[PDB]
């Protein structure tokens, strides 16, 4: 469950958040096989409620009706579509598994559901499934109010409701088979792993048990004896019971500590400096490596969900967001995971955003397509962080660079900081209010290196800054600290 099962060479997965399975099929096509993307990670592709109060809201997606392949991303040959193409491609497909529990217990009784299926969580009737009464969590619990109400107690964290999302009786062989039904289901079609959604709140063991019933991956794709790549969803910031290394028998687990962490010091907040950075990793207090799934905002915090945190750095600050990312996906520490988004009519009121809820760019409802502008942008108010030259040629830095070792680092004690990985690549950043101006030991093999932050390498030139690497392994770099990208990265592919 460890290995990312990605084409040898490929290094990251994007979120591709609310995406069309038919979207994301012509995006592994066109894009992420020829940039060196490793997979995507799709939004529940199981129906869930319908929900219209407040208007389809994304986190709908994470209120199950069935295990129905059938949602606004797409019906299940378009599902099974998208797979193959990505495959075909070498570009993977991760799957958000919403298996801890069911819908909300307070929503109505009916069909307002995703594929049309009959539904009461009242009476708690999930015949789609089929889910009954005796499958819930409901006698095991032992709140007062059946939903989760302290986090100091480990036991009510996994038996009781999350904010009273009908909690499955994990603990059941039934109940286990028919979610092993349906990931079964989804590997066999050709998905290469699961993000599971809200592990915290299921016992390991229980997770353990479902695990044990999965095949190994689709024969025709993966060597014989492939497991799905597992990485679980546990935000573990510290000071609870629960912690992220429970977890680790099952597979990855997501390190939150992580953006927390850089945000903060991109930020400049909390007296954090880039310089800092040297010991990165484990030094920071982080999980292993070979066990992070590392990221620097995700679907939750980037709008305040989850343990939100202000020091979180996303799109909507975009300089420091890049430089974030850009750090990330060079540092060796954990297998990495790049956001892609859509915009939303953020509006803050006393601090929050009352418009935390709003779903992906739509026309009543609807999905809107990713479209692709001229410059290689998308429109629709799809944002696609993926396709910003910086951070696509960054996923590829870190390609180039897979397995070579930190070295070569340098900082002023401040914010001014650059390192080399092996021989392979070397990037430098200028996070200070001065300009950074040096010439420093990069590790590299003499010769005329286009900067992958400012332009490309196309056919014998640079379209943006070129670095050049003299024959001691030595390159001056002029960084202003008024650069709308005040970072520089050059590697053995990028060079002339
Ligand atoms: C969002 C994450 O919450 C948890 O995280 C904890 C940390 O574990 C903890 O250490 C500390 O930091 O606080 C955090 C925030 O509380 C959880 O551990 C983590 O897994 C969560 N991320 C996940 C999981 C889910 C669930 O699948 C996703 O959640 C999102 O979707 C939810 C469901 O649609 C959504 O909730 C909405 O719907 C519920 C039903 C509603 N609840 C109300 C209803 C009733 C009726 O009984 C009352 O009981 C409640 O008090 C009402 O508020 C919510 O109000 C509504 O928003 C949720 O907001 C959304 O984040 C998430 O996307 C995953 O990534
Ligand atoms: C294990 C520890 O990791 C993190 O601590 C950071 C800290 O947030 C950061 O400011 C920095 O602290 C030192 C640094 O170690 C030292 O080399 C430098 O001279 O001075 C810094 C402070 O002025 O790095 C450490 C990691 O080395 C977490 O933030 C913390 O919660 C956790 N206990
Ligand atoms: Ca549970
Ligand atoms: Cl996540």
């Amino acid at each position: 469950q460890y290995s990312s099962n990605t084409q040898q060479g490929r290094t990251s997965i994007v979120h591709l958040f609310e995406w069309r399975w038919v979207d994301i099929a012509l995006e592994c096509e066109r894009y992420l096989a020829p940039k060196g993307f490793g997979g995507v990670q799709v939004s529940p592709p199981n129906e869930n409620v319908a929900i219209h109060n407040p208007f389809r809201p994304w986190w709908e997606r994470y209120q199950p009706v069935s295990y129905k392949l059938c949602t606004r991303s797409g019906n299940e040959d378009e599902f099974r579509n998208m797979v193959t193409r990505c495959n075909n491609v070498g570009v993977r497909i991760y799957v958000d598994a919403v298996i801890n529990h069911m819908c909300g217990n307070a929503v109505s009784a009916g069909t307002s559901s995703t594929c049309g299926s009959y539904f009461n969580p009242g009476s708690r009737d999930f015949p789609a499934v089929p889910y009954s009464g005796w499958d819930f969590n409901d006698g095991k619990c032992k709140t007062g109010s059946g939903d989760i109400e302290n986090y100091n107690d480990a036991t009510q964290v996994r038996d009781c409701r999350l904010s009273g999302l009908l909690d499955l009786a994990l603990g059941k062989d039934y109940v286990r088979s028919k979610i092993a039904e349906y990931m079964n289901h989804l590997i066999d079609i050709g998905v290469a792993g699961f993000r599971i959604d809200a592990s915290k709140h299921m016992w390991p063991g229980d997770i353990k048990a479902i695990l044990d019933k999965l095949h190994n991956l689709n024969s025709n794709w993966f060597p014989e004896g492939s497991k799905p790549f597992i990485y679980q969803e546990v935000i573990d910031l510290g000071g609870e019971p629960i912690k992220s290394s429970d977890y680790f028998g099952n597979g990855r687990v997501t390190e939150f500590k992580y953006g927390a962490k850089l945000g903060t010091v991109i930020r400049k907040w909390n007296g954090e400096k880039m310089s800092y950075l040297k010991n990165w990793g484990e030094g920071w207090g982080f999980m292993p490596s070979d066990r992070a799934l590392v990221f620097v905002d995700n679907h939750d915090n980037q709008r305040g969900h989850g343990a939100g945190g202000a020091s979180i750095l996303t799109f909507w600050d975009a300089r420091l967001y890049k430089m974030a990312v850009g750090f990330m996906l060079a540092h060796p520490y954990g297998f990495t995971r790049v956001m892609s988004s859509y915009r939303w009519p953020r509006y803050f009121e006393n601090g929050k955003d009352v418009n935390d809820w709003v779903g992906p760019p739509n026309d009543n409802g609807v999905t809107k397509e990713v479209t692709i502008n001229p410059d290689t942008t998308c429109g629709n108010d799809w944002v696609c962080e993926h396709r910003w030259r910086q951070i696509r040629n960054m996923v590829n830095f870190r390609n180039v660079v897979d397995g070579q070792p930190f070295t070569n680092w340098y900082d002023n004690g401040s914010n001014q900081v650059a390192f080399g990985r092996g021989n392979r690549g070397f990037i430098v950043f200028n996070n200070d209010d001065w300009t950074f101006s040096l010439t420093l030991q990069t590790g590299l093999p003499a010769g005329t290196y286009c900067d992958v932050i400012s332009g490309d390498k196309i056919n014998g030139n640079c379209t943006g800054i070129k670095i050049y690497v003299s024959d001691d392994g030595k390159a001056h770099f002029s960084i202003s600290n008024s650069a709308e990208d005040p970072f520089i990265a050059i590697h053995a592919e990028s060079k002339l």
